[PDB]
């Protein structure tokens, strides 16, 4: 066996409902947050510094309607999708630094074929590759059915990288963004409830883009007040400003670690 098999959380597109999608996202969230380190009620993701590699990754087994499966690697410290495995191959985005390049070797070690892409996995590289921006890519259970198939066929040549980058973007939103924001799990539940496939709107896209910033402002907010107004976007593109963490408590599910557990405050 490898020294600690990282936790795997399974999900299927096969008979999905709002109940099985909520379950899956609760589980994933419950795998990521320390439990403790609750800043003004939001759980903070564990600091990358004193984190042992045998605690670094969560694996998500994405099954499918035609019994094809993909296993994604999730980085606990930010819920980032760092790479994936399909059949006997494993592919990882290009790491952003040496430390990450190092850690990534402890992932799917039993695969025969490992590949590290030339490009990184952030939305900008991926939108350019997909040749289609996030607001023009559809989300919902049918798009996720299509994504898992694409990732699995990349191994046996039904590649086409535009389609593969598009499939990663779809998968990053319905899994890591849904976990980061209670708001975005809500958009996906509606698409699954009505069996809709719709692109994300401005309120959804700006939350994705502002998560780091939100984590820093909530962690350095004085008492509950943001030391300067953060503007978000409405679903119609109107900007508005949030000045206080309470507005965001039903919105953001977890935060990336930025500052010191306060002094304590948990008990
Ligand atoms: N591979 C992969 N790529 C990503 N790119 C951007 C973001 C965003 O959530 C950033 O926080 C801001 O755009 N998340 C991810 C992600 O989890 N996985």
């Amino acid at each position: 066996i490898f020294p600690k098999q990282y936790p795997i959380i399974n999900f299927t597109t096969a008979g999905a409902t709002v109940q099985s999608y909520t379950n899956f996202i609760r589980a994933v969230r419950g795998r990521l947050t320390t439990g403790a380190d609750v800043r003004h009620e939001i759980p903070v993701l564990p600091n990358r510094v004193g984190l042992p590699i045998n605690q670094r990754f969560i694996l998500v087994e994405l099954s499918n309607h035609a019994e094809l499966s993909v296993t994604l690697a999730l980085d606990v410290t930010n819920a980032y999708v760092v790479g994936y495995r399909a059949g006997n191959s494993a592919y990882f985005f290009h790491p952003d630094n040496q430390e990450d390049a190092e850690a990534i070797t402890h992932l799917f070690t039993d695969v025969q074929n490992r590949y590290t892409f030339a490009f990184g996995g952030n939305y900008d590289r991926l939108e350019q590759l997909a040749g289609n921006l996030r607001e023009n890519i559809e989300l919902g259970n049918g798009p996720l059915e299509e994504a898992i198939s694409a990732l699995y066929y990349y191994s046996t040549g039904g590649t086409q990288l535009p389609t593969l980058a598009r499939s990663f973007i779809i998968c990053i939103q319905m899994i890591s963004e849904a976990a980061r924001f209670q708001y975005i799990e809500g958009e996906m539940r509606t698409r699954i409830r009505y069996n809709r496939r719709s692109a994300p709107d401005p309120s959804v896209i700006t939350l994705e883009n502002s998560w780091g910033r939100l984590s820093t402002a909530i962690q350095e907010s004085n008492q509950g007040a943001f030391a300067s107004p953060i503007q978000l976007q409405r679903r119609n593109g109107s900007k508005f400003s949030v000045y206080d963490v309470s507005i965001l408590i039903p919105i953001i599910a977890l935060m990336v670690y930025r500052c010191a557990p306060p002094p304590s405050s948990q008990f």
